[PDB]
């Protein structure tokens, strides 16, 4: 526990960013990007029009504001659905904003606030993790 959300994380990261398959996961940690997929995809998929709110303006620096973007996930109601957003926002920038095939120093944006949010935001001890 603790950090194992970030070698974790950035799977899910790069996994989306087709990075000749990141080689630096456990052989378990690799089934959760799996699972943790399939409700980034659908939360695209379905929440869509309600992106609205404010995934645009945040997203414009995001590179210098990546985080600042994760401080709404934790403003009122933090349960594991609004933390989908969390990881769903790295596959909308990684298939969006940053092309894939390369984990270009943006990329690592993603990552690098993720984690430094996420650990403060230590939730993750919720976050879908019994299958």
């Amino acid at each position: 526990s603790g950090t194992y959300w970030a070698t974790l994380i950035t799977a899910f990261l790069k996994t989306v960013s087709k990075v000749e398959e990141l080689d630096c996961v456990d052989s378990a940690v690799l089934v959760d990007v799996s699972k943790i997929i399939t409700l980034t995809q659908e939360f695209r998929r379905h929440y869509d029009s309600v992106y609205r709110a404010d995934y645009g303006p945040a997203l414009k620096n995001w590179k210098r504001d990546l985080s600042k973007l994760f401080t709404s996930l934790f403003v009122d109601v933090i349960n594991s659905g609004r933390i989908v957003g969390f990881f769903d926002v790295g596959r909308y920038v990684c298939e969006e904003v940053l092309c894939p095939g390369s984990w270009t120093e943006d990329h690592e944006l993603l990552n690098d606030c993720m984690t430094h949010f996420f650990i403060e935001n230590n939730l993750m001890n919720h976050f879908p993790l019994e299958d």
